[PDB]
This record gives C-alpha cells, sequence and structure tokens, in this order.
C-alpha cells in the first residue's frame, strides 16, 4: 500500500495524548477523520494537497494513534479538541477538510463555537439526524457483550463493519491499516466504547443553526454509501451549499478508498 | 464443490421434519454430523462408504435442513431422535460413525439408552467434560444480544466461527454449504439457540458409564483441533478405546473437510 | 468497479475503426493511453478533469476497442493518427495528458509533426531510448510461438505481463478490463504483433529533438516502475522539464491504477 | 497444507541420483506418480495406505526431488528406472498404485518388460494413443522460446498448466508444492525438456500388448479431467479391467488433490 502518514507530534488534551502531524507549507488545511478510523484515510490525498498548503491531520480522541482512554471520546468532546487544536497551530481561516463524525466536528464547531473557515470540504459528514446503522444501534445496547468477544470474532465484526463502508472491498493490506488500532485489548475495548457513546444529539444541536454560511461549502458524496441515503446528503447540500452536491459514483461511504481522486479534485479544483 | 448429499426424505420426529437420506446397499452405516454442521459434512465420505454398505445419514434436529423449532434442540434431546430413527429404518447393530456432538450423541444413545452398534467411528467427538469453545461459552450468555445482530455481522461471525474448525481456510464456495442454514431470520435464532441450550450434563452422564463397549470402537482425532484439546481425545482412547487413537496431523476439529480420506480409511481398512 | 469510460464514437483512419468519445466542455484536453492497454486507463480520471474541460479520449489502433488489423499498429503510425483526429476534432493547441507509448506519440506528433499544444502532462513515458521489459524483448523474437498458445496459457501471460505494471495487485474485475481486448483470436494476434512491431528508432527519432517546449511541461513518474528505470524519467525531465519530476512513491509504471490521484492532482493543481 | 512426504533416500540410476522414500510396514505397495507433478501427489494418501503395507514411492528421473539432467528422462526411461527400483527394493509381485505417466510406466513395466504385479490401482493413466493437451503439444514445438522466457512469466505458465488438472483450484501452499521444483533455472529447463521429449510411440508400444493380466486392475477415473477425455479412459477399462471404470465425480485429472479419499478408498475398499 501507499505509506502511512507520520504522525509525529503528541498534543496533551486534557490529559490525553492527541497524536498529529503535518506536510507541506502555505495556507493552512486541516483534515478530520471520522469513525471507525483515523488520519490514515488521508494518506493518498494529503500529500497531493501539501503541495500548495500546510497540512494539518490529526487522531480524534479515542481514535487512530491516539490515546483511548476510559473517557468522554463522543463528539461532544471532539468539538473541543479541534478548537484546542486550531488554537494550539495558531491558525485562523483554515481551509476545512472531514469526512463523517469529522464532518460532523467541523460543523459543531462552525455553528456551534463560531470557528470561522475559509472554506469547507465535507465528504459523506454525519450531519443531520437521525444517523447510524443498526449495527451501531444495536451494539451500543450490549458494550459488554461484544468487548468480551473472543479476539478472532472481535476481528471478525471489526473487519466486516469496515466493509461495509466501501464499494470496492479492500485489500487485506489496507485493511489492516484501519482494523489494527482495535485488535488490541484496549483497542478492542475503545472500538465499542466510541460506538456505545453515540448519541443524536450532538448532531441534533448543530442542525438546528445549519444555514448557508459566510465561506464556500462543497460536499462530496459517495453515491453507493451503504450507511447515509443519498437523498440525506442532497437534502443537507439544499440546507447549506446552495443544493450543490459532489455525486461520485461507484463509490461507498469512505471515498477516501473508493475514490480518493475525487476528494483531490474537490479540493484543488475548487 | 463436490455434490451436496440428497437428504431426500422426511421423518417426523414428536411434530418435527428431520431430514434424512441414503446411499448404497449393505450391512447399515449411520452418519452422524455435529455443531454448527450438517449432514453435508459427509459429501466426500458418504459415497465411499456405500460402494459396500447402506449409509443412513440425518440432519439433527435443530441443524441443516431439518426443522429448527423454538424447542428443546439440546444433546438431550437428539439422543432421543437418534434411537427414534432406528427404529423407523428397522435397522440393528448399525456400524456408527460420528462427529462433534455427533459423537456425544452415539455415545449417549449406547451407554445411556443401551442400543448397540456393529462398531463405532468416534470423529474429534465431544465427549469428555467440560466442552466449549470460548466463542460458545461467551456467546452462551447473551443470546438475544447475538440473534439480533444485523445479517451481515451474524454473517460475519458465522463465517469466522465455522473457520476455527478448519486447519485448511475453506472454499467461499464450502463456506456457504455450512454458513447458509443459519442465515436465515429462522436459522439465526435457531444457531444461538442451540449455543443456549448446551449443558455439560449431556456428556457429564454418558462419560460416568463410559468403558470399552462391546463392539470395536476406533476414534479419528484431528491433531490441531481448536475446540477440543488433545489431551480430551487421548483420555477418551484411554477410557474406551483401550488406549487407541488415530491422530491425523494438520487437520482441525472438521477432519472432513481437511482430511476425509482419513475418515474414509478409518472406517474401511479395519 | 468504476464505470468503464464510453468510447461510443467511431473515426475513420485510413480504413481502420478507432474507438473514441468525449467528457464535459471547455478547453480541449486529450487523454493518449499506452501499451498494452486503453482509454480505461482513465476511468477514475477522465470525469473529474471533465468538470472544467472538454475529454476526449480515443483507444490507439491496435488496442482497447479500436480496429486490431494485421497492419502497422507501431508508433510510426500512431502520432499519423493522433494528429488526424485533432483535426478531425477541429481542437487547437490542446491540453495533453499522456502515458507510456502515449508519451511517445505525443511527443513524436509535437516534435516532429509540429503539433502545438497548450500544456503536456506526461505520465510514466517512454521517451527514452532504449526502453522494453524483459517479456516484450523476449517476446518479439517468438511471435509466431506465443500467438499460437492455447487461450488459458496466452490468458495467463497477459495477466502476468499487466501485473508488472502496478505496485499495488489488481483485483480480477479490474485486470479484465485490460485483459478482455487480448483474448479474442483476433486480440491475442493483437497482443503479440504490436510487440513484435516495437522499434527503438520511434523514440530516437523524437529524443535527438527534445528540448523545453513552448508550453508548460510536466511529467507524472510512479518511482517503482518495473518497465522503465527511474534514470530515464529524470533524463527527459532534465531535457525538457527543467530536471523537474512529479515523483509518486508507491506507485508502478500504471499510475493510473495505482495513484490515480497523483495524475488529478498534477493536471488540475496546474 | 498437509507436510511433503519424506523421500530420504537417493539411488543411483545410471549415474542419476533418484529421490525415494518408504512408510509403513507389510506387503509392498510402490506408488508412481506423472508428469508435471512429483511423489507429493501421495501425501494425503500414502500415509493412509501405509497402516497395513509398506509403501514405497520415488520421483520419476526428470521431476520432483529426482536429478533433473538433460538426458533422456522420457517414457522411454521412466520404465527402465521402475524396473532397477523394484530390483533394488528386492520386493516381488507388488501393489502398484499409478498416476498419469506413472501409469504409462507401470503399464509399459509390465506389458513391455513383464514385470508381474500382485495388484494394479490406476488413475486417470496416459495409456491410450494419441495422447497430449493443446499446451503441451505446442510447447513441445517451440521449446527454446519457453524455456527462455522471463523467471515470472515462467511461474504464471507453470502455474496455469497445473491448475489444469483440478476441479477445485489449489490454495497457493499447495500449487507451490508442485511448482517449486519447476522454478528454479534447472527446473525451468526441465519442465519444457520433459513436454520436448513426449512421443506418442511409447504409450503405442504398450497399447499394442493389453490385455486382462493375471492380477486385478482398477481405474480411477476423475470424470472432469480436463487433459484426457472419459473415452479413453473406459477403452482402456475395456481391455484391461473387465469394462470397469471407479468414477470420481467433481474431480479433475489430479483426483489425488480433488477427491484424494476417492483413491484412499480404491486401494483399501477390497
Ligand atoms: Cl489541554
Ligand atoms: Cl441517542
Ligand atoms: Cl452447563
Ligand atoms: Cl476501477
Ligand atoms: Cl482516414
Ligand atoms: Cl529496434
Ligand atoms: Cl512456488
Ligand atoms: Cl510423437
Ligand atoms: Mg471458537
Ligand atoms: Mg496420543
Amino acid at each position: 500500500h501507499h505509506h502511512m502518514l507520520d504522525l509525529a507530534n503528541r498534543f496533551n488534551f486534557e490529559g490525553h495524548r492527541i497524536a498529529w502531524g503535518t506536510l507541506g507549507e502555505g495556507p493552512p488545511l486541516v483534515l478530520v477523520h471520522g469513525t471507525p478510523f483515523s488520519s490514515q484515510v488521508w494518506r493518498r490525498i494529503a500529500p497531493w494537497l501539501a503541495r500548495r498548503h500546510r497540512v494539518f491531520f490529526y487522531d480524534l480522541l479515542g481514535y487512530g494513534q491516539s490515546d483511548m482512554p476510559d473517557a468522554d471520546v463522543s463528539l461532544g468532546r471532539q468539538n473541543v479538541l479541534f478548537g484546542a487544536l486550531l488554537d494550539e497551530w495558531k491558525i485562523s481561516r483554515p481551509r476545512v477538510l472531514a469526512h463523517d463524525y469529522g464532518g460532523a466536528t467541523v460543523l459543531r464547531a462552525h455553528f456551534l463555537d463560531g470557528i470561522a473557515y475559509s472554506d469547507l470540504t465535507l465528504v459523506n459528514p454525519v450531519a443531520i439526524a437521525p444517523q447510524g446503522s443498526p449495527f451501531v444501534r444495536h451494539v451500543a445496547q450490549h458494550e459488554a457483550a461484544f468487548t468480551g468477544l473472543p479476539a478472532y470474532a472481535h476481528h471478525a465484526l471489526v473487519s466486516a463493519y469496515i466493509g461495509q463502508a466501501v464499494a470496492q472491498p479492500l485489500s487485506d493490506d489496507v485493511l489492516s491499516i484501519y482494523r489494527a488500532p482495535w485488535l488490541t485489548p484496549a483497542g478492542q475495548a475503545a472500538f465499542y466504547r466510541q460506538i456505545a457513546q453515540m448519541r443524536q444529539r450532538y448532531i441534533e444541536d448543530a442542525e438546528a443553526r445549519y444555514a448557508p454560511p459566510d465561506f464556500p461549502v462543497r460536499i462530496v458524496w459517495g453515491e453507493d454509501d451503504r450507511w447515509i441515503p443519498l437523498e440525506q446528503g442532497q437534502a443537507l447540500a439544499d440546507r447549506i451549499a446552495n443544493g450543490k452536491l459532489i455525486r461520485v459514483p461507484r463509490a461507498g461511504h469512505l471515498v477516501q478508498e473508493d475514490a480518493p481522486e475525487a476528494i483531490v479534485a474537490a479540493v484543488l479544483d475548487r
């Protein structure tokens, strides 16, 4: 596979270590991943965006190379960390590129917390409620029953769940990039924890304020998304992007794997 | 793959349909499968045994093509069904070939119910208490939590669980033979039902009476079985087979897939 | 996989039908593939370039969906066809995006035939002599022996040869896209024919004239190319691009499959 | 996969080392493989035949672990070696189990050289003229073009050719067992060498003498054999086996991989 992004740095967020890294120089561009993934979703994207921007990426608290504490790692926490990183990085009016729960996080940070962006690219965002597959919804009710699974059975569930996000099946090498953080004893608990902490109110609170903002918004949408119906993406575009949707054929929820070129084009050909 | 066995007959067992079939002519030989499989474990074995025997095979109540009722399908039921079928078939002193819970069933039918056999070939039988893999032991405590899973997640767990039974991974075609009965709504509930009903007492009651029986016994034992430790196979051989164990290297629990030739040899090369 | 590009049009070139298609509106951009592939190498690239350009793509004579005649299909012919299509399409100073033998063809058309471009993006071009893989050099000496192979053996060789062009193995569905044109009786003969017609002089004639052209030029280079050494890519960049290569890590010859996002970035982030 | 047979011994055949091994004790049983394979075709069969026989197996000159000389390795040589081994092993009237060119060899040794057997089991033997797949016939006419292939192309050809012998595709681990001897520089030359040395006369000379022998003959025939038409198997059965075939459904030429249990049953169930 293509190389993993180097998240060399550690930011202390309220006693938790947050992994982050940067590439390139120029105007700031911040990349925000979703669940159950990590900044590695940008490994074929960030290097091309870094030719003309200083690109920032970090792993959400509870994900990837960041700490996975027995603590609040929900969307109620992630926009606080997002704002804290922008201040740590001393950046103003960043370009923002965000996927899934990362999209929820930057929509909360703008509409609830007032953070100004220079422009915003969303990729299959979780943005209007209710949201959540039946698996997420069922697992959230039996957390201890799933965290206690034998390692191989957990391995199989994580592998299948990640597989639902793509229209083209991943190679095992690539699937491993996203699965591996969840396979340690801490990671297995962390996987079901962030599912169990999901709550509709985090998205509903942001959605109540949606309106076209004072910066351009574009929404890249994998048409074959098994998790969110296409018409929900169009409804979001109607609400904040003047009805504009960048539809990506033969791509599922994880457009970064099915069609990273689509995201590169959307950001660079703006 | 090889042809599936035709189980074209239906026997009424206390109001439940039991699928069964036969091949060949000659002395009777009855094949008994275990969990979570079906008579299809004999599809590469029964045709060769049928050259000189009238071979009978049936699907346990709750498995395969037999009915999957919300009722007792435990080992406490299966020996009753086994004896009822021997009566229905009007067979006396069959040769017996049995695997896993099929082995427990024919051991109970002989040592508890007094049924005489011509000879007995066991393949990785569940015969010594306690028995239960980590997945079965864990899932037994969370039945509704697992039956409630979305189809693709249950699909993932069943595929992985079946995979633990073999040393050489199955092709998808062959895995599908064993997985498919558990994927309908009734099959999904039935899969977790037969796990929830497992009890050590069904094995313990037979084990308390173990001794060399009044017919030849041999035990074919896949050495790499992930579900039953070799020590219990050695114990069974010491208790009922005068220390004789046919160890099969590089074969897991499901010897019928890793090394069906070993079972054909054990039965035919007396 | 992603949709195949629709090449619904046919151009009559000296009695041979040439397949081609177009997407988008605006300034013209022409895409030129290489061997042994087709315009399908642009199926994840052309749609994004078509957002702001009218994209044209065609299959080289002897390739893809174009006719596969028992005639000259070498690079000596392809620049004549390229110029004929530009005239047919009535396009002036197109942007050009070209790979492998497509690069050789557009370099010949500019440096030998004087055709003007407004911009040139080359991807792992065949441009510096000598060029040719071990398979090509061997098979060029035994055309009849390989054409005479039974279908499944030719199938295996074409599959293996195509696989040498990528760093990440293709799915069988994607490999089929590129292999299928070569599997008919006519396609099997055409595959070895275009190998046997290769000659270094077609490259050498163009190379003698290389200098920085009067339009911008950039070279995308998959670093792990098994068919062209990096040093020849650098030599070309030294001659026509002021020493600049856009290096693509973990990408082989067929950057379109290993890293299509790199090509999209190189064209659009100009 | 199941472990490889240990051919621990070496026999001097006319200045060439021949690999051979034995398992078990009791009456002799000699196993003879065919092309392009080795004694490893018996790795799941020989251990079960050894429970009551002393089983002998060796690799044909030119194959497997035996020497691969630039010398005659054809069927014209192999019956000489077979007779020399029987004499070296001091065995008389052995049971014989032979496949493919191994069948041709033991048929030639009996009907042309007069060696008496006590029992003969043939598996998809080469025995009736003419015999030879289009791949074999074409490669035999262009030997130098194929031996000079790049290693990866030879690897793909050998893999595909072996794949034609099975109805169920091999795992790569198992395919490796059969492919590996042909991948060294010496093995690559040796692979095309034994194809190029094939001649119909070796079969025709034996076929002219076929008649029911003074020992039992059984013919195991994989019904899906792509290399030898079923009609030639029935023709052989009519001439030396009283018209009897042991048909094996859903098995190809290499019955040892598709259905080793069928060969075990055929030898032992008597
Ligand atoms: Cl902090
Ligand atoms: Cl909620
Ligand atoms: Cl219990
Ligand atoms: Cl694709
Ligand atoms: Cl013309
Ligand atoms: Cl030349
Ligand atoms: Cl190998
Ligand atoms: Cl000949
Ligand atoms: Mg288990
Ligand atoms: Mg022992």
